[PDB]
């Protein structure tokens, strides 16, 4: 009996977790004794790309850190069966949770971000779609990196992986090098954590999303991405939270050099945060 190999017949769907322009997420109940005494599992799947899925399975498949949503098996088109974490994404828990989650909490969140994805980049994976709805919540404790969507493999010696496609780009959370000449570097992922940061300090109040502080600095769909590099080329970033000490925010803009090659590091973010929380 292979654990990894979850059969169709005892996969029960049980309700939506989240979905996207193409994947979807349920909550399933794999329960081979038909009692409902079975695990709950999240399972993502496509709507009825197949190829972009058995990629993302492989790579989660080879993962293995406490930072990042636990693979379990396959269902097989195919499906990607995972641990389910029932408090859902960063998107929807802070709102919800900020009498619990206090800046101290939020700094400890953002080191475990960072180490969830320097793991990711020692595997030499670019993620390109760190954001926090992409931030699972394990509980009031823990956080882990919970898709991989449109992971790629940088190349041995290469520092960066292009992708050049007519998909929906998260521009808001991309840095300038993703936007002028879609290449994706370690360093581009770290901007991404930056924006991905600024969320989590907002508690990812929609009225100072990342998307609504942009859209009030730049003022259509196909014009929004060019003003969108010139405010960054002028040298205008997001503004620092409400209540958001200057030594985090100093942290968050050493993520958003212009270069890619003058980033902080994560190791240097977690060292960063790891002061600020002594
Ligand atoms: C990262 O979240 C997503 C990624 C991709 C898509 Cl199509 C949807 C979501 C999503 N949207 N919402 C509202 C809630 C979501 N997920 C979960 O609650 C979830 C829970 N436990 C383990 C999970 C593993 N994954 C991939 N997702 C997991």
């Amino acid at each position: 009996v292979d654990p990894t190999h979850f059969e169709k017949r005892f996969l029960k769907r049980i309700r939506d977790l989240g979905e996207g322009h193409f994947g979807k997420v349920e909550l399933c109940r794999y329960d081979p004794e038909g009692d409902n005494t079975g695990e709950q599992v999240a399972v993502k799947s496509l709507k009825p790309h197949i190829a972009d899925l058995k990629k993302e399975i492989e790579i989660l498949r080879n993962l293995y850190h406490e930072n990042i949503v636990k693979y379990k098996g396959i269902c097989t088109g195919i499906k990607l069966i995972m641990e389910f974490l029932p408090s859902g994404s960063l998107k929807e828990y802070l709102p919800k949770n900020k009498n619990k989650i206090n800046l101290k909490q939020q700094l400890k969140y953002a080191v475990q971000i960072c180490k969830g994805m320097d793991y990711l980049g020692s595997r030499q994976y670019v993620h390109r779609d760190l954001a926090a709805r992409n931030v699972l919540v394990e509980s009031e404790h823990q956080v882990k990196i919970g898709d991989f969507g449109l992971t790629k493999a940088i190349e041995t010696d290469k520092e960066y992986y292009t992708v050049k496609d007519d998909r929906d780009s998260p521009v808001f959370w991309y840095a300038p090098e993703c936007l002028m000449q879609s290449k994706f570097y370690i360093a581009s992922d770290v901007w991404s954590f930056g924006v991905t940061l600024h969320e989590l300090l907002t508690y990812c109040d929609s009225d100072s999303s990342p998307m609504a502080l942009f859209l009030k600095m730049i003022g259509h769909g196909q014009m929004t991405v060019t003003r969108l590099v010139n405010t960054l080329k002028e040298g205008k970033r997001l503004p620092c939270p409400p209540n958001c000490p200057d030594e985090v925010y100093q942290l968050m803009r050493k993520c958003w050099e212009f270069q890619p090659s003058n980033r902080t590091s994560f190791q240097n973010l977690i060292e960063g945060f790891e002061a600020l929380l002594k």
